[PDB]
């Protein structure tokens, strides 16, 4: 066999190093990939290795630890991601996906769903809704265990209330907060199993979305280790003025 | 706070959402540290590291100032990158612990700049080292590096395991610091942040810098440390 390999995926992070190297993380159908393009800023590879580009790369893994990029070819771009609102949601999906899947957990199915999330944010009228739908859908492919059929505390069937401690759901007896409204509940109960096409057709109104983002944040942070810096990108206000 | 209602602007450095849904925050502002609660509608959810404008009410019956309005003034999206987030978190904890009414307009501007640097520069670890020492300068604290910490002899070159300053060759038990480390310890507090940015200490020598800072702050500064847990 050989120490050089062809890989293909989407750039989710780009670091320009003090030496002018470019360190990228990619999501690919064969897993997460970190690699360095040496003297990359000042040569032919700089523009291709940018956020959200689908690139083909030839990488070399030395015998003894970061893979080095020998060639890079742009396979796919979404120019509309330069629109600030779309960029923001693409960026959320990128950091969220990286946070959600630990090393080895990132499958081909996850790659395909991730790529579709970027297409959706790039092309659809309501990119926040794409990101809500896709982020919940990715829970089904990862190491967390979604559980909406029983109260997270006592086990009672069909809980309808927020779970501030674990980010699941509580029954009316275990809960100190009012029930989620019906469209929120319906989303929470079915978002993992429902096709993304089906979910895109049933958007939850904007007023009910903070509840959805909050539940997602609590659940992921309780279930998955890490810093969950991706929460910096969850919708949290519109900037004032320039 | 020297009135009941007030308009304030700063950066959220700590954020907790209570089981009841209340957001409790600490802000650094040009007029000092401000702790506040948003009960439960607001224009901004007061996210960590965001620069926000708030209107707060504080009367004689409230423990914490109560947030009545909040708008986002600006955000640094690249703080979403785990490594940059970690250094921003370090800076936040640092300034919380370091500034006991001590926190001034200039400290605010330096703090904000530390976040921008962490967000935007290729070497966030370096931004954090430089900014931490710089902030010591604007606080009560100040490493005396001009003189041996034990006997007072001028221009000490050796580690100070007990206090994180510097010892002279006659009081010291350890070999002298490398020249680049020494140069930084002597001048980091007064050098402009830009000049320090142009002279990064190599990474092999940085653990000696973190160890001195941490020792000096422990000895000189009140409150234990959440901050210490995040030092590299
Ligand atoms: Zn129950
Ligand atoms: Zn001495």
């Amino acid at each position: 066999r050989s120490r050089t390999a062809n890989r293909s995926g989407i750039v989710i992070r780009r670091r320009v190093t003090p030496a002018g190297d470019i360190i990228v993380t990619l999501l690919t159908p064969q897993g997460k990939l970190k690699a360095i393009a040496r003297g990359g800023v000042k040569g032919p590879l700089s523009s291709s290795l940018n956020l959200f580009h689908h690139v083909g790369v030839q990488v070399y893994q030395g015998p003894h630890d970061l893979a080095s990029v020998k060639q890079a070819v742009l396979e796919g771009a979404l120019p509309t991601l330069a629109e600030p609102e779309r960029y923001a949601f693409a960026h959320l999906m990128a950091e969220f996906a990286d946070a959600l899947f630990q090393e080895g957990e990132f499958s081909e199915q996850a790659f395909d769903l991730f790529a579709a999330s970027l297409r959706g944010v790039a092309h659809q009228p309501d990119p926040e809704w794409v990101a809500l739908v896709m982020s919940y859908k990715l829970l089904g492919l990862a190491g967390v265990i979604p559980q909406t059929a029983r109260c997270a505390r006592c086990g009672a069937p069909d809980p309808e209330h927020p779970d501030p401690l674990g980010g699941q759901l509580l029954c009316s007896k275990c809960a100190a907060l009012p029930p989620y409204p019906p469209a929120v509940l319906d989303f929470l109960r079915h978002a993992v199993r429902r096709t993304v096409r089906a979910s895109f057709e049933q958007p939850v109104p904007s007023a009910d979305r903070p509840a959805l983002w909050r539940a997602l944040e609590k659940f992921v942070t309780v279930q998955v280790g890490g810093v969950h810096s991706w929460r910096q990108l969850v919708p949290s206000g519109v900037p004032v003025l320039s």
